[PDB]
């Protein structure tokens, strides 16, 4: 997924995602079915 696609899926950029704690990233990926 490119940045725009990622933002379309997660509602935030990959940078904003990386700005999140890794457990939050885990939960988000698991939530959005991309784990």
């Amino acid at each position: 997924l490119s940045d725009e696609d990622f933002k379309a899926v997660f509602g935030l950029t990959r940078s904003a995602f990386a700005n999140l704690p890794l457990w939050k990233q885990q939960n988000l990926k698991k939530e959005k079915g991309l784990f």
